């Protein structure tokens, strides 16, 4: 793959020359706010000890707190979380809800450690961040490899430091503090983009074919929506096989083939499939919704969809971008498409903030508001500009943290 | 009487053996967070000394910040604080509100303290805890022998440490930030509460007489509800005599007599009863409003209503139970019948962090609202549980404190 | 054994009474500032969880900081707790050290816990608390079952709230900010109180026999400093045994022994005796190094010993007392020598606020000086006020401390 | 030449391995407590902006409040300051002061700043640190690039926010709280730890010649005492040229020249010389007092001194170590040699603690006696690890730094 910081700076440098930018405000845009790489130590199950290096990239608060998850994952690196929060602070400005763009990591995997020693390695992070974070501060959340009773640690070991703070981070248990819809927020959110999108071209959801890399929070809710809007999913990948059916997987089987343990390849109402063959599977829609740069030079020329819609972060790279382009792929970015999650958050937030709750259908309707007005917004610059989806929503967001950085001011 | 804190600890077993706790957690979740005993010595108006012990008693915050009065009683004592904040935390999960338990208090009789030493004991018993409340915290509240102007006193010294902070108190004045309906709250949801019990046999208060112990803050309004609903009240006390009537008493003309400085043995529109008599007197439903352990081994056998709604906090011991479920008698519980003051405590403090008062209309009809929830919740583990009304609401919150506790774990 | 609370509170009256306090400064004085209970909650090395409760008794701070230690034994409960840090605020008055007076507490056996569970309990008490202690509020140390590592488990830990603050605990290993001097400062005090009071006599350590009950930290360096000085040390015990030599014991090869894991009993430069019987060994000297209220109405009439020695706080109950005085024995109370331990932690606050270290010689010398200007002071008021030594050190010290609380005024 | 990380990370590994720690706890001492980096952005004067990036990484803080300069130079960056700040942990614990190690930067080139300029940059560093560093937190210090006037900017902005705060940064002019012999001391620190080496031959600073590299704090100080104790300094170069005298260059006489805006070469006491040549110029002793890694694989072999002194950090990379030893070479290490700056800011730390200022001969007393515990605690190393120099002083401070963590332990 292209480095993660390299390929997402090119893509900040791309929007920046359309809007014109001036090149002394593009510069500090760029440089994060605060970078924090802190020891997080912790006994294992049996007392020896184990170190990892957590990561917080507070990369722009000029529009509000910050905002973006936690990556427990082996590749976590100073580069992948500086690219993911970057790409925060555009997105939350893409939807307009008043965050700026932060996250965090830890390089390890979660499937070697037990459950109490996740939440002691949980607990040692949040220690070492507490005094850095906070609910106007910087808000963490989910990503790969956390989930909500990661969040509960986080919650409860932050709590100790400065009292009760539901709001300091989102994606919390629904009995802790947690907002119904949150679970199901990204994946929903791609299907409400997806939907807006076809609906540029006469389409539906039930018109296409898909194929959806990776089966996760995102995965899993995704391939439900776009089900339950008569799509027909042709194939599904995770880290551990893949499963495939022309005539379209029953998805709802398939979950609950997941929830009883079960293995993709495993599942019964398809055919097994390798895996490393899911980005070039024929399909018309293609959705990553596992990990970034997986669309790069070498497979982008073999990728049979004609529409992409990236629930991942980052997941093509702007070689990719160009080939695919000239293929006449269609791609509806990271930043629009995947921004159910963090908009929900912001819902969750506010539900904290204001000590009363939403139901499940006031969450959903505001983010359906907030997707829609978010992409004719993109439609209108992309006409303004004349540029692709990526750069309508790229210069969308980029211009409203320009406009909040300005009206601050830079005297000290 | 029961060692108020023996009894309620009876009632806890008895409701972890219903749910099957495991006892380690059961342990944990009898003892307090955090018990505060404060030194409360001011100068009286003659400028001599006189020093008390304050209690500020944590119980539990797995569901939020904590929640409970201050009571001004002489028999506040550490056994009874405590007994009164592990109630607060039930019961606030009873009616599903987003707070744990706590209660303070002072072993004074305020009769004997002039209005200036009050606001000074007041205001000294606030330095003494300020640091350990708080809005995200704990949230105190009127009880026995305070008030609204009582709690003016503490969001007045609580500020100068904290800056304006009025979601630090409820059951404040109206002109200082209070909620319409708290003054009414607890009485008028007793009543809600009574109404749905009867509902179930076919019954309306109308059909009923009553006999109500106390006549501060709770009585008062519950009486005052129950006579606009068309019920019989037949016999009022509090702790300087007694008042009976067997067609009922003109609740209306009692208040306005009351509100004049007169003594209900001297109310025109009944007959002088001896106050000991209350408790036994001749009624269909019987409301303890006034201390805890009123009904007793002792007594419970000479008990003649067929319902009791508990008003006041514990004014049944286990003994009692056991005698009156044999009696056929109906015990409404505490944590559920009294709740309506600690619920709309929350919609206090809900206006008060948004910045914004709601009507009164309003406020009464959440009240209902949640009254008549947990009322159907209890019902439903009554039916799950095969269990009488009391373990009904006290496992109802038992279980959501156990699985809050269980959600947030165990590592340091 | 007498209640702790009922003998320390019968001590306090007897000074009170012989200073002629006010009845209402009498009352304050006596009600401790603030009392804390948290509950404390750990895995243990299997996952389990066990649950304590940990105690913080702030008792006194009119004259600064308060000060005294943390006590890991069985018996620890809340009456314990306030006895012990009532007799701190004495105490610190007494020597003169500008402190108040706090003690703290859990009610476990350390044996039965393992270093890592020791070191979680002590880490999640010192989460429980950190908000109510501090370098210039409350300032713990070790006392029975804690030790220097347990202080720097503390330090740790509370700095992860407030940032580093070696002045918040004393008693710390030398490598973490601890004194030189510290680790046999109780015991090297009680020489040095021994020795002022044997020179009124115009005897010296040297002409005496000694029995000690304990041989901890205290009891270890009190019989070092006793041995080298050419006092007999005929008779020792701890929890376990005991063993006696009419000749001396040699306490060097027993410490030997000891580091060795020996037990007293089996130690080969002696023989063996019945603990039960150390207290009414024959010997000149009876210096009881271990628990509280051991001399008490039902062997104090056998003790053998013409003078006692403190070293443990409250040994001799005021029952004891009393029958002590009719034999003609001479008691040097606790509240001045044990006072060597608190006095070297007021040096190692100071060396550490001052940021730089002293060595032992200075150290050992300062704290001569405290020892003999405290029993110079403790002579005069035995003059003023014809009474036993006793009252002597705790009229001292009560009327140091109502100075200050005059001083300090009532008005809120 | 060699990345300045890499090189210090195999000393590190090096003295783990003489020491035989465990590979965990050599882990957790490799990792940084903190890294910190920063978006400082300020106008120029004209009121254009310019943008860097700031760092402050805190590496450890085992034996206390973190110590170490501010850089600012157009090199700085991460690796750098990485290898820096851990230099401090080691060098902090050598010469034994009560500090851990830390470093900051700015990559900016004061020559391109005005002084306005420069005190908005130094201003807004350190509102973007002053929640990271305090008087028992983090205390910085200058290095290249920064001086008193530098340190009176860091402090004036941060007592904005905490309240005038002295000892939050050493190295301050005398007239705000500085030290009297702080400017000197790093210069004279390496001659005291000269002369202590040199003595172990039977020779002195008398007998030998002297190159020097670099000419600012610590190559004019250490020039002048060298001077003074009549050593030969037969060259000096900077970064704007050199000059050589084989028969001793006057240095009073080029410390005027200097302070009247002179350059090296055009002194008249002198030849001018190719800088490039000062690293292989004939002399007996070499004393590097500029950049790091001036001493590599490349020119190590070409070295003609038979000592160096290492008064910059780290100028000797692990290569030259190898092929100077072969060549019998002696180096005296950075964490030694040049730990009279910090050691005199500790003494002046300690100074704005008492309140009170020492005299110069105090300082520079008390300097002397550090350094020469320092070089005997060397010196018993290097014999019981029969290791080199550089060895005895890294495993000296790497084992006083594993004791203190050990100490503290790990358990959350
Ligand atoms: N969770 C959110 O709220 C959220 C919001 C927006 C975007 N995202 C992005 O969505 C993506 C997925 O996050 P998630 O929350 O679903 O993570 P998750 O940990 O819940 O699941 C990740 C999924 O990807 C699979 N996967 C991992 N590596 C793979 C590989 N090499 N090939 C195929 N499948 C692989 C895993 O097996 C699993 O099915 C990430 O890029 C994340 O940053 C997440
Ligand atoms: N106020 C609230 O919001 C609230 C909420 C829930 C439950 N409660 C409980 O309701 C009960 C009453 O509280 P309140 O707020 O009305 O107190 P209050 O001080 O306003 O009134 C107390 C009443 O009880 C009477 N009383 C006292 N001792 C008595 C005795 N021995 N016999 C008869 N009457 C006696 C007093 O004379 C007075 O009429 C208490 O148990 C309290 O904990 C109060
Ligand atoms: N450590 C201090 O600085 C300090 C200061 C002043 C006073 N004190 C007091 O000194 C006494 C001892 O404290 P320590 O620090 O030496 O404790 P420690 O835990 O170091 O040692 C306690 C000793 O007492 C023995 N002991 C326990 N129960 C016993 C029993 N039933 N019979 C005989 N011996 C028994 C133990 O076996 C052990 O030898 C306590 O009263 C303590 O409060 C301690
Ligand atoms: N200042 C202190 O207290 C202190 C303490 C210990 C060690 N050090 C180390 O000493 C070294 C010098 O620091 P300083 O305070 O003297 O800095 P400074 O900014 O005062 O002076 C730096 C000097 O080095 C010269 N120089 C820069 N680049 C050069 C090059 N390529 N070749 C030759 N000369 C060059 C400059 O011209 C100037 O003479 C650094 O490694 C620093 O980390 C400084
Ligand atoms: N996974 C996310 O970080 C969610 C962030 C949030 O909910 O705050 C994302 O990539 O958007
Ligand atoms: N009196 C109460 O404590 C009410 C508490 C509140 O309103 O917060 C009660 O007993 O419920
Ligand atoms: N063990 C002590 O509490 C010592 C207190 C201290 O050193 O501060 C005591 O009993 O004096
Ligand atoms: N220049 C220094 O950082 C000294 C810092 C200090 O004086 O604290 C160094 O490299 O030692
Ligand atoms: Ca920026
Ligand atoms: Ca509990
Ligand atoms: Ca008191
Ligand atoms: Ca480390
Ligand atoms: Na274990």
């Amino acid at each position: 793959a292209m480095n993660a910081l390299v390929a997402t700076n090119r893509n900040f440098q791309r929007a920046s020359r359309i809007l014109g930018l001036d090149s002394k405000l593009e510069k500090s845009l760029l440089i994060p706010y605060r970078e924090i790489k802190v020891e997080c130590t912790i006994p294992k199950d049996d007392g020896s000890l184990v170190s990892y290096v957590g990561f917080r990239i507070q990369h722009d608060n000029a529009r509000g707190p910050m905002k973006g998850g936690i990556r427990y994952h082996p590749e976590v690196d100073p580069d992948e979380v500086n690219a993911l929060a970057q790409l925060m602070t555009w997105k939350t400005a893409v939807v307009d809800i008043p965050y700026g763009g932060a996250k965090g990591g830890i390089g390890c995997n979660p499937k070697d450690l037990s459950i109490s020693e996740l939440e002691r390695l949980t607990r040692v992070f949040t220690q070492k961040i507490h005094d850095l974070i906070g609910i106007h501060r910087d808000v963490p959340a989910p990503d790969m490899g956390t989930n909500s009773q990661t969040m509960a640690w986080i919650l409860d070991e932050y709590s100790k430091f400065h009292g009760h703070s539901p709001a300091v981070v989102t994606g919390k248990p629904i009995d802790l503090g947690g907002s119904l819809g949150r679970e199901a927020a990204t994946g929903l959110g791609v299907v409400f983009a997806t939907e807006a999108l076809f609906a540029e071209y006469g389409k539906s959801i039930s018109d296409m074919t898909f194929a959806i890399q990776g089966f996760g929070n995102v995965g899993t809710w995704a391939a439900k929506a776009i089900f339950e809007r008569g799509g027909k999913v042709v194939a599904v990948s995770d880290i551990n096989g893949a499963i495939s059916n022309p005539n379209g997987i029953d998805i709802a089987a398939l979950l609950k083939h997941k929830a009883g343990n079960g293995s993709l390849k495993d599942f019964s109402g398809g055919d097994a499939m390798n895996p490393n063959d899911l980005l070039v599977h024929d399909c018309d829609v293609l959705i990553p919704c596992a990990l970034g740069g997986v669309l790069n030079k070498e497979n982008a020329n073999d990728v049979k969809a004609k529409f992409i819609i990236e629930a991942a972060n980052h997941p093509t790279d702007p070689d990719a971008d160009e080939i695919l382009s000239k293929k006449g792929v269609i791609i509806l970015p990271d930043v629009y498409a995947n921004a159910g999650g963090v908009t929900v958050s912001y819902f969750e937030w506010v539900q904290n903030i204001q000590g009363f709750m939403w139901d499940e259908e006031k969450v959903n309707q505001e983010l359906k508001r907030y997707m829609t007005k978010a992409f004719n917004d993109i439609k209108a610059n992309c006409k303004t500009h004349n540029c692709d989806l990526r750069m309508g929503a790229f210069t969308l967001g980029l211009n409203r943290v320009a406009r909040a950085t300005l009206l601050r001011g830079w005297e000290a």
